[PDB]
């Protein structure tokens, strides 16, 4: 849980336009994990952009933790 | 009452500049007070900057029309 918490980060950072991880919700059901992300993306990007940006980080962190039955991700402005 | 509320929630929400709609509400009662989450549809092309001004000004229209409310979350999405 700590290991699957590290492991959604991770994979959720190594997506192009995220700014960090802000905050995470994650519970496990059985050997499921549910889970609910807020991600920090530029301010300037589009919602359109910042939409593909989740879309990205939900697929990358499902693809890489087979274990995530459903997960969440949503966007807000974050600066570096 | 919670009906008349909800429905009092989307008519000040979808009276302000930029929003497209009430995708999703959720209200609950805590305490007298009504605590609420809200997704308001937004232009994909607004910046997620303008976006985060859009929901914060639906924030003040909804919690000014409505005193009961005691919080209020606004988040946008995407739509046509």
């Amino acid at each position: 849980m700590e290991a699957v918490q590290n492991r959604i980060v991770e994979a959720a950072e190594r997506v192009p336009g995220v700014r960090g991880v802000i905050h995470l919700r994650a519970r496990y059901v059985g050997q499921d994990i549910w889970a609910d992300m807020i991600i920090g993306v530029d301010p300037e990007n589009t919602v359109e952009q910042a939409h593909e940006i989740c879309e990205a980080v939900q697929a990358a962190v499902c693809g890489k933790i087979r274990r995530i039955e459903s997960l969440h991700v949503s966007a807000e402005a974050r600066e570096i």
